[PDB]
């Protein structure tokens, strides 16, 4: 069998890191690190839910967990459609003293829109003014040991955090509280400094891949500068030697597995004839330039025609280039993975907003240019909407010179808001 894919999600500053920090811990089969994610057996994740699990009732049937740091868009990094191949499940990682936060919203939206099952971590409930730890128990057990002042303000913090999930149109419950999870998404407390409501989190987590999620899978996580690129093997086996095709900036780009590599535990990495899932691994091999996030990985078989395995995995980079204004009048939009650049163009599609041209990866001269045809046939849409993207100095530069705007957001409603406003500085 294989290992459920989990995902950490949050806004900056959530604890997020501090917390996959804690779920690491051990006393030591070992959790091991991969590239770009963490791997726990299932012996280490029944010493970590002990604490809520001693009766023993609870079954696992589950080999282990992968469970990969995504900070940012990552987890939406391929097509909607595949979205289980990346991950199965995720973990939403809220500030129980700030509440709900703008990047936390838009994560929100996204995990909706992608279908992608999710608990929430609200974190840092250690913050509770007077709170009394028992480091890395069950939130229940800590929480019957606290005192009415704590119990009070904890109910207080976690009913406005209810209300302002269901604003964003989320039903959620206290997870020992929620009954159906078709019906609410789960509110699991935790502490990333103490450790408290990680065993519940880590039981919960199995116990949803379990009960309702029970061909080769590899994506395109990272691409790293020679080229190399992170993947994350979900379903299958690689190998040394296989020949690969994946999405390219300029085409499909095929090679073969120069090496298949994961830190070492000496020299840097340690290299594998072969690897399977569930795996994070860095492939190395020859012409991986322009190599694009997001993107599907497929091996071409005695029986396979590589050429249609080419067009097959370039065919979700030009289903996003083919969605454009048959007028050609709109804008340009550019994006770093297939996953956010899918969702800049359903976004703008509900806003109505016309787009003329598609671009991916960082923004640079040619991407541009494109954009400035548009000045000589309809000037007020000659802008750029850069979702979560780099622009190049020399880009922006050009961009000035020649009276193209670029606006660049980390949220997708920012962009909006800014084409808004230029469409109303043209008409003031
Ligand atoms: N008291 C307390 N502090 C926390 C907790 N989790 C994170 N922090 C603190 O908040 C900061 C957040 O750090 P980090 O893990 O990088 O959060 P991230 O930016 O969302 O990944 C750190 O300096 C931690 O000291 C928690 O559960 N309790
Ligand atoms: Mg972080």
């Amino acid at each position: 069998l294989r290992s459920p894919i989990c995902c950490i999600l949050g806004h900056v500053d959530t604890g997020k890191t501090k917390l996959l920090d804690k779920i690491r811990q051990t006393n030591v089969g070992g959790i091991t690190q991969q590239i770009g994610a963490t791997y726990f057996p299932v012996e280490a994740i029944k010493q970590k839910t002990a604490v809520v699990n001693k009766d023993g009732k609870f079954e696992f049937k589950v080999p282990g967990l992968l469970i990969i740091d995504t900070p940012g868009h990552e987890s939406f990094s391929n097509l909607r459609s595949r979205g289980s191949s990346l991950c199965n499940i995720a973990i939403l990682v809220v500030d129980i003293m700030h509440g709900l936060e703008p990047q936390t919203i838009e994560s929100l939206r996204l995990l909706r829109e992608r279908k992608t099952p999710f608990v929430v971590a609200l974190n840092k409930i250690d913050r509770l003014y007077g709170w009394k730890k028992i480091e890395n128990n069950g939130f229940r057990e800590s929480f019957a040991l606290q005192n009415k002042a704590v119990q009070n303000e904890f109910r207080n913090r976690l009913d406005q955090v209810k209300l302002q999930f269901a604003e964003q149109g989320f039903n959620s419950e206290l997870f020992y509280e929620n009954k159906n999870f078709a019906r609410y998404v789960s509110l699991v407390p935790t502490s990333a400094h103490t450790g408290e409501g990680i065993p519940d989190m880590l039981k919960l987590i199995v116990q949803l891949c379990q009960e309702r999620m029970a061909e080769l899978q590899a994506t395109v996580l990272e691409v790293k500068a020679g080229v190399t690129i992170d993947v994350i093997l979900s379903n299958g086996i690689l190998r040394e030697g296989d020949r690969i095709v994946l999405c390219g900036l300029e085409g499909p780009i095929k090679t073969n597995i120069r090496a298949l590599l994961t830190p070492a535990p000496k020299g840097q990495y340690i290299h594998h004839k072969e690897v399977k899932a569930a795996q994070g691994v860095k492939i190395s091999a020859p012409g991986l330039e322009g190599a694009i996030a997001g993107s599907r990985l497929l091996v071409v078989g005695p029986d396979d025609d590589e050429e249609e395995l080419e067009e097959e995995v370039e065919s979700d980079l030009q289903s996003l280039f083919s969605r454009v204004e048959k007028t050609g009048k709109g804008v340009s939009v550019q994006a770093s993975t297939l996953g956010s650049l899918e969702a800049l163009l359903d976004f703008l599609k509900d806003c109505k907003i016309p787009v003329a041209n598609v671009g991916i990866g960082p923004v640079y001269k040619r991407d541009v240019m494109q954009c400035g045809i548009m000045l000589e046939k309809a000037p007020d849409y000659a802008v750029m909407l850069c979702f979560d993207v780099k622009v190049d100095k020399e880009a922006q530069q050009y961009a000035d010179e020649n009276g193209i705007k670029i606006f660049t957001a980390d949220i997708i409603y920012h962009l909006f808001d800014q084409f808004t406003k230029h469409m109303q500085e043209q008409l003031e």
